[PDB]
């Protein structure tokens, strides 16, 4: 298998923790920036104002292509908020298909719990549909931008690459996080075959699950719990946060099948680390989880099967150890499932939009043992999947 995208391959860096970022440029002359990569969400927004924890922002009176929109943005969300003011101006990725377009830039002015201490990036790159972005639907998101003013293909995929040990603010910064291919799928970033499962729906990236398996085994509940309210492919989330039944039912499994040792609740809250004489972490205890998704032919489904070493996201010890230390990166939602990136660093995921759909693949890049992998296999005889969907 050939790898036909060299120039874009290795463009990501960061960690399922605080995010993974591409780097961009924006205005005339261009102004260099880090943005997170966020398939949760459809705006590109950028640090535009001095805040504590940017080391530089976008400066819209140094660019002679900037274009002020008269318009102002209010994004707040659970866990934090971020507002502007709306303009567009030209936008290039170095790292990427060698064309500039002209999208649409919030310009942050106020922010709350946005920007991260040491993170490394100064704005966001949401990447789904215009059903979600902010102030309304008629604001186009940055990838419909590029596709309709360029010959760059409506497909972009993502090898997001966790390191499997902790990395500091310098670690990161000379490390690779991963890729995004933009307009293509580069083979090089896989092993095994690519399976598709269809987007139910352009707003967010949705796919409908339709099995949940712990070990091998069936979590049982009703399909639809599995996609209460609905189900994303997203980025920009740390954690595999599942439906709240979902979550409780999936908890009690995997301390079931990790009954050889007790972990304190605050582990299994996601809150608490937990910590192993190097090399000792017995990933074993752990069990593998397996995800069924609808496929794109009538009645078939496939699975793709995640490990421990997904699962628990390694973590630095609060006091200085030369311990391996980790905390569980599965937690409760009140607004569906959402495959995090800790779900993703285990594969290659193609956002094919040109044919609403989604691939996934074993990433060449996930970490694993010598004893089990992480994988994608398929097909299973599935009957009444559009049930599994919720209303
Ligand atoms: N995938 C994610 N992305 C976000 C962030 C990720 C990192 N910093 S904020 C952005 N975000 C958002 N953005 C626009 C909007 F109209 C609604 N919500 C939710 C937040 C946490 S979950």
């Amino acid at each position: 298998r050939r790898g036909s995208f060299v120039e874009m391959v290795d463009n990501l860096r960061g960690k399922s923790g605080q995010g993974y970022y591409v780097e961009m440029t924006v205005g005339s002359p261009p102004q260099t920036l880090n943005i997170l990569v966020d398939t949760g969400s459809s705006n590109f927004a950028v640090g535009a104002a001095p805040h504590p924890f940017l080391h530089r922002y976008y400066q819209r009176q140094l660019s002679s292509t900037y274009r002020d929109l008269r318009k102002g943005v209010y994004v707040p969300y659970t866990q934090g908020k971020w507002e502007g003011e709306l303009g567009t101006d030209l936008v290039s990725i170095p790292h990427g298909p060698n064309v500039t377009v002209r999208a649409n830039i919030a310009a942050i002015t106020e922010s709350d719990k946005f920007f991260i201490n040491g993170s490394n990036w100064e704005g966001i790159l949401g990447l789904a549909y215009a059903e979600i972005a902010r102030p309304d639907d008629s604001l186009e998101p940055f990838f419909d931008s590029l596709v309709k003013q360029t010959h760059v293909p409506n497909l972009f995929s993502l090898q997001l690459c966790g390191a499997g040990f902790p990395l500091n603010q310098s670690e990161v910064l000379a490390s690779v996080g991963g890729s995004m291919i933009i307009g293509g799928i580069d083979h090089s970033l896989y092993t095994g075959s690519l399976w598709y499962t269809p987007i139910r729906r352009e707003w967010y990236y949705e796919v409908i699950i339709v099995r949940v398996e712990i070990n091998g085994q069936d979590l049982k509940m009703d399909c639809k719990e599995y996609n209460y309210d609905k189900s994303i492919v997203d980025s920009g989330t740390t954690n595999l946060r599942l439906p709240k039944k979902v979550f409780e039912a999936a908890v009690k499994s995997i301390k079931a099948a990790s009954s050889t040792e007790k972990f304190p609740d605050g582990f299994w809250l996601g809150e608490q680390l937990v910590c192993w004489q190097a090399g000792t972490t017995p990933w074993n205890i752990f069990p593998v989880i397996s995800l069924y998704l609808m496929g794109e032919v009538t009645n078939q489904s496939f699975r793709i099967t995640i490990l421990p070493q997904q699962y628990l996201r390694p973590v630095e010890d609060v006091a200085t150890s030369q311990d391996d230390c980790y905390k569980f990166a599965i937690s409760q939602s009140s607004t569906g499932t959402v495959m995090g990136a800790v779900i993703m660093e285990g594969f290659y995921v193609v956002f094919d939009r040109a044919r609403k759909r989604i691939g996934f693949a074993v990433s060449a890049c996930h970490v694993h043992d010598e004893f089990r992998t992480a994988a994608v296999e398929g097909p299973f005889v599935t009957l009444d999947m559009e049930d599994c969907g919720y209303n």
